[PDB]
């Protein structure tokens, strides 16, 4: 049989080698055990203020499982809710650690077995996978920078169709009249109650030149980072009704999920939630209040692959689709990746702006990028990518023994 | 006006003084400023996995904050909810980074103003604080350890009376029949569908001797530590029913609020929780749905002193009171007894078995304990503790500046 | 410590000094304490059928705290709110009296601590606030008059928008077309039921004149004083949507909530209304049912400072921001500036038309105007308001000893 | 047709004549007429505080009458509601008034009429009105002070019962252990939790020895005062179920009508409430949610004989029977006789321990007492009242002419 012997915690400061990427910082785990085979995981921390928690939890979670068994990965993700006592009273920073630790543990199964992680998940359900292009108000391609007038947000959903999407992603309000960024920086406080008609006008204006510039057939996602409150995202909602929107990523935060259901009765654009919410336990009230289109988890937050799966099975007894949320390092595209090709109830991939940064891409030995539009999965045994040594060396935080 | 120069945390791994406080970790802030008046915070993860997720927090959230006006105290709190990301998804770990930054802050405006922390939060309502003997399950005075069988109870339950105490509160399923503890360990798994027989009489024994010995007019909480499942809650409960049972604490997680309500409503033992439910919007659910009659959050993981007062004042009309929850360090303490002398929703102040134990008592500079049951305010300005420096020296993890 | 002296009660009826004012009978109180400090506060009863009864209150609460101490806050409300008796079933006097009281006290603690309100409120969150003009059917600036013609409804909107603001409340349809005022006189009483086609015409009518003056960005927010009943209040609400208004306030009254839940469902307009409930317990059903956008308690009728912090403090959880009901004397606004300074949850302040008449201004010492659409608090100790003596030693009504 | 020529305000300071009456300040009034027709109605804020805000109110509503037809009485009170602002968000003070009108038109329109008031309400319905002796606590014929003891209250019981009642009302819980009374007193503010084990045992124990005194025929009603909340009400109703209770009056306040509906789900014990619920809108929580088996609105309170008729009339759909609460002076005891007569669902009338005193006798002409347990109605044209004006010119305090 196997046993763990040690996991590797990475604080990948991306600043040390990229001054570019100041405001990111991903978290790495190595889960290494007496055969040889390695794991490798990721705590989905990478953005906002968690990093250094992130890396924390590792360190807590960590010695419960030297010595374990790998393969039971049911049991000892169980053991991390049941009898951690925050197990089950978590939120994004303990399901990160169980999730990272879940990861790294189907990476293990599947070099055990021969297979890549989709196997383990159903198979191969879906040969390749409609991806977007996300987050067009930091630009696309070419010109990257903040955007503020509509005609250069009109730029970037050209760029991206060009570079052969047919679905973009823009968040149209987190950028102010200023060039400030509102989910970061005390500006627009207001937003969380009823929008300006100078805010409004420059939402809808954006929203406007990308319809226009892209044409009525390819998708439009507006994201939303939960910057509006109830009032604010139905009526930017009624506004942009009219360009025809695909999905609406995160109208407000999940934390009352009554207002969620009121926004969702309340436009005709679909639902899109995820990234905020984790375990089965967090898409509950989401799903049993018919709230929500598109479920979001990220593997690297919502309790794994063991547990996003559980979301994903149980989305689609409501017609709720899924689309993994995806903005950290390579590890978390892998296994969205794996993910989405098992599950039947795929609807698209979301490509993160950031995701070809030398930066980013130097952390992980493959590279893995959609072509045309679609992403296809890794086929090598495990998750199919390793740490590049070379680099993460310098990021080499903790050891548990 | 005052300025935020610098955040000392202050990692307390209580084994390095004490070996046999090894399952504690008390993680403690101190918050500086350019006036020399400084604040003192802790982050409430002391036990179970996430004490080096608390530090880590603390460093993610401490660089926001250094420069600024901590006089600003709502401004500061909202900022950390909405602009950090994860705080719109937080839970625990986030929560409690937040709630001990809030609690250095309140400390700073009470000494500014020169008037306990009970002050500022609307007086002193509570002139002394009911207080329980909490845990007996590991003892109580002369004789401190695991404790089996049910004449042990009993003998605990004695102690507590003869200490002054009128109440006491008893988890009496944590321990099995071999002394194992099923909250930090694989044991009795089962507890989460049905109990089985033994397994009943085990728990029902243990309070039934404590009954006996106590007499009748003394009160009894039971804790169950989320170790049960709706079922066997509900199984439980009933069988403890005769035994006249003053709250039922935390029978099951509270992921699950629609659960919550059922057990609620099959059991005529009054309801407890709030331990690890965190901010206003966790209380929600419970509260509509009329699932508890005692809240008890703890105000270094429920987003602090100002999330705290908000979370006693909405529990206030739905007929719930409030009984914060203390497991931790000396901070944790005041910070409860100037929540409940203020709140006119106050019921019953909580006294951990080990809140007396030197390697506690040491990280801080004066002595706040209970007379006959009774707890009293601190009265000098501020919180009324400082760390004593020749301990917490040695427990110094990082200062950002 | 301190000890309440004196209550001073103080019935302004304005037409003993300006006969134009003659619908106008503010309540002032002062409380006086043994170390010299006194506060003052105001009963919200200043327009309608009540102020007597406000006098009266004051004579039947303040002897119940003549000996105590004023900075037991807390204390003191819940004193009045369970051991009067009318307190648990109290209305817009009971509360009123309550308000008085508590903002007196409030008032005395700023200034034993040496700062603002806003201070002890949580600190400056919101350094200026954006402010309406207030109930434009009684003209702006120039021509005060009742209007009747739209012509004159938009020369009204044209002056406020010369005087700086970017946003107006009007009632469209509390003028009837004889110039009558259905508030106060037995006019248009089928308004509870449907609109005749000519009152229809009268209100829309107005609201396109104004939005026409205005242009499209600048906001109207429409008061409705509970004229309407649900299907008339929807009925108008439909005529009216596509004059982009920004909130409907008190379409019909507080006292079916069901009713309000089905006014918000059913027309596009947020809702906005608390100027007729009072205390957390006159809201809980209003944000339960997510029938409201914006709360408007008065804090000198919804349970003074305290209770309207609490108020304020519960509304954020739905998505509720709020503005403090302001028209009465001087007391009331100050109270208002402190709160919204304070509260993370601010939208808009309410700047009466009558808020600059010489008979109002000369009862307090200080003058706090908005410039230029904005208004920032007070920075004395306190509430940076006294009464002014020559002029309210005519207005003595009782001194309680 | 007639006309209101004035309105006369009595201040019943009953401790002017009688210092034993000090608790108690009736306030009456007067509407005359230009035909030389009187009637009486009274403001039903008799105790508690309020006397002084009642006076007033009538100083508030009377001038807004002056010259008008008494017989309009819809009208009037239609008015009061619609057309003062705060009708539309009143409460215990601002009903009051508009109920004391509303009773003294009835009473001019029964003489104008030449009928007592119940045919005009329609007709002899109930020949006779079961009583129960009321309040209890604070004796009942020989013996009349504050008792303490189980034997004192059974006592009581014993005394009512060969007065001839074969129902009695007590609190068992107002009274502490020292005599102390918690409606008016700062004692026992845990009783809105949980009770303690000897509040639970004082309580019963006063309710078991009446039970045993009484024998098992007659019926007792435990009033409640709203001294306890939810979960305490429901604690004490499980204890007292054995004693077989025939309502459980005010278990809390109305403020929350959920927790009203928990209480009455929780007991076999009916509940009874209405004395602090106003108008139709007061009841509809309460009747729709099946929460109570009999109302008990004041028709000094409630909105008078117009609105307290139509209380009666919706509380009848429900299965919900009425005791009109009587606490005051004759006028709310005629009122109440005429009210349960006519009405079909009458259960029971409240006779308190004080309306047989001097000092309430003399306020008016006439007198109405119990015999044999029974009350009949008067049968004189109008309410069957005069004012004693050898008494009341000592308590004439405004005359709104
Ligand atoms: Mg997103
Ligand atoms: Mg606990
Ligand atoms: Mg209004
Ligand atoms: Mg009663």
């Amino acid at each position: 049989s196997l046993k763990i012997t040690s996991i590797e915690v990475f604080d990948c400061e991306l600043k040390k080698r990229d001054q570019t990427m100041s405001s990111y910082n991903p978290v790495l785990i190595r889960v290494n055990t007496d055969s040889g085979l390695s794991g490798i995981g990721e705590v989905g921390l990478a953005y906002g203020a968690g990093a250094k928690a992130g890396v924390g939890i590792i360190r807590d979670l960590a010695p419960l499982i030297v010595g374990e068994d790998p393969l039971n990965i049911e049991k000892i993700w169980e053991f991390f809710f049941r009898k951690t006592f925050w197990g089950m009273g978590g939120g994004n920073v303990f399901y990160a650690g169980m999730s990272a630790i879940d990861i790294a543990l189907w990476d293990i199964k599947g070099k055990y077995l021969g297979v890549p992680v989709y196997q383990l998940l159903g198979g191969k359900t879906n040969e390749k996978l409609r991806t977007y292009a996300s987050q067009l108000q930091f630009g696309w391609g070419d010109k990257n920078h903040i955007l503020v007038t509509p005609e250069e947000y009109a730029e970037a959903a050209r760029a991206a169709l060009d570079d052969g999407y047919d679905a973009i992603k823009v968040d149209p309000l987190e950028i102010d009249r200023n060039g400030d960024d509102c989910v970061f920086q005390n500006r627009n406080r207001n937003y969380s109650g009823l929008l300006l008609a100078d805010q409004l006008k420059m939402g809808e204006a954006r929203i406007a030149a990308m319809r226009e510039a892209m044409g009525d057939d390819a998708d439009i996602i507006v994201e939303i980072h939960s910057l509006l409150g109830t009032n604010s995202a139905i009526q930017f909602a009624k506004a942009i009704e009219k360009y025809r929107i695909f999905l609406y990523e995160e109208p407000i935060h999940p934390l009352n999920s009554d207002n969620m259901q009121k926004v969702s009765r309340s436009t005709t654009i679909p639902i899109a939630t995820g990234e905020r919410s984790y375990t089965r336990w967090g898409y509950r009230e989401l799903l049993e209040k018919q709230s929500i289109a598109v479920a979001q988890p990220d593997l690297c937050l919502c309790g794994g692959i063991t547990e996003g799966k559980k979301i994903c099975d149980y989305a689609n007894i409501y017609d709720t689709t899924v689309q993994v949320h995806v903005c950290g390092g390579p590890v978390s595209t892998v296994a969205a990746l794996h993910m989405e090709t098992a599950i039947p109830n795929f609807i698209i991939h979301e490509h993160h702006t950031n995701a070809m940064k030398a930066s980013i891409r130097e952390l992980c030995t493959h590279d893995y990028q959609p072509e045309n539009g679609y992403y296809v999965a890794p086929e090598q045994p495990g998750l199919g990518q390793e740490l590049n040594d070379e680099v993460v060396k310098e990021y080499l935080a903790y050891v548990i023994k």
